[PDB]
């Protein structure tokens, strides 16, 4: 059927890339379809399966992002205001001019991808965004930041006088389903915890960093992620409250050349070429700042696109496309860190080879 298509164009992915195991899900109107290939762990042998737990890096951004969306939604959350309104710990610095919808387009004044080595807990992270100087013009140039969506984690949970991850918890992943999404995998679980192959062919794993939850740190299996793409696609039921603030992340808000920035989501208007795809999920996109132009009435959720977002750790290899025109959506976890450009040719075949393009 579906599986016809996939198999042979997985195989040859894997085997090219050589990776370990995958865990597919395809989300279609009638219907998702759950696929996994080859082992959690290269060492053991162990199969991936229906339970097998996987990192995701920043795909977790999309999360954080939704979780932002929603307190929108309730009203808690001005994605127009200073940060600083809701982390008075930071009144007086460069926050008092930089919005959390900066911060969600990485608009937010040329903050770097990286955390500091320097900053180590809460405290000095605090200290380090009071002392730092923007070094492009805010609301004007694009840098991918893990500062900035992490920032806008720390301003949302504030907002809704929380903490980060049980809010998350509560408010986003139970009403999705997601039940086996988790910051911190509990013992209970670990042997359905994937090990992560870098691309020197070591076995590696996640460590703890500032930031970690808010920008990179979920783990969690292809079906719950699948939920996430379902409820974009309109194929879920949901809350009223909460398919809004997801349909919002989808908002075109910064045109970036080729690419328009949505809340976390990336975007492509269709038809669309696969080298388009790999420039703009490529180094002059993600390594680079690239002029950004505001969308000034923002710009409703198409349905002509193809978005994306890839995600990544040391060893693994994350990518969600979603055609909401065609009510189509896929999810490709692999324990492999693999280029990117191989992410799109894989969902770039597998998607017209079921005519959705």
């Amino acid at each position: 059927q579906t599986r016809e298509v996939l198999d042979p164009i997985v195989a040859s992915l894997m085997e090219a890339q050589q990776i370990p195991g995958m865990a597919i899900a395809l989300v279609r109107p009638e219907g998702t379809t759950i696929s996994h290939y080859g082992a959690a762990d290269r060492e053991t042998g162990t199969p991936v399966d229906d339970d097998t737990l996987f990192e995701i890096g920043s795909l977790s951004k999309t999360l954080t992002a939704t979780l932002a969306s929603l307190a929108e939604v309730e009203g808690k959350l001005d994605f127009d205001a200073p940060v600083s309104r809701y982390l008075p710990e930071l009144e007086g610095s460069a926050f008092d001019d930089i919005s959390g919808l900066n911060l969600g387009t990485h608009t937010g004044g040329g903050l770097p991808l990286f955390v500091p080595d320097e900053v180590t807990d809460r405290a000095s992270l605090m200290a380090w965004y009071r002392e730092w100087q923007p070094t492009e013009p805010i609301g004007e140039s694009r840098t991918y930041s893990n500062l900035g969506i992490g920032l806008l984690g720390l301003e949302t949970a504030a907002s809704l006088d929380g903490e980060f991850v049980p809010t998350m918890r509560a408010k986003v992943l139970a009403p999705l389903g997601m039940q086996d999404t988790w910051y911190d995998v509990p013992e209970a679980r670990m042997a359905d915890y994937a090990m992560g192959e870098d691309k020197d062919g070591q076995p590696t794993r996640v460590s703890p960093g500032v930031l970690d939850d808010e920008a990179y740190g979920i783990k969690t299996t292809a079906a719950d992620l699948a939920k996430l793409v379902r409820a974009n696609l309109h194929l879920a039921d949901v809350d009223a409250e909460l398919q809004q603030a997801i349909d919002a992340t989808r908002q075109g808000h910064y045109r970036v050349g080729d690419m328009t920035q949505a809340l976390i989501w990336e975007q492509y208007s269709l038809p669309v070429a696969p080298e388009t795809l790999r420039a703009g999920n490529g180094y002059d996109m993600i390594l680079e700042p690239n002029a950004a132009e505001a969308l000034e009435p923002p710009q409703s959720p198409r349905d002509d696109v193809w978005v994306n977002k890839t995600g990544s750790t040391n060893g693994f290899g994350g990518y969600i496309v979603m055609l909401p025109g065609k009510h189509t959506g896929l999810v490709m976890l692999a324990n492999k860190n693999y280029p990117n450009d191989a992410r799109v040719e894989a969902a770039y075949r597998i998607l017209s080879g079921l005519g959705a393009i």
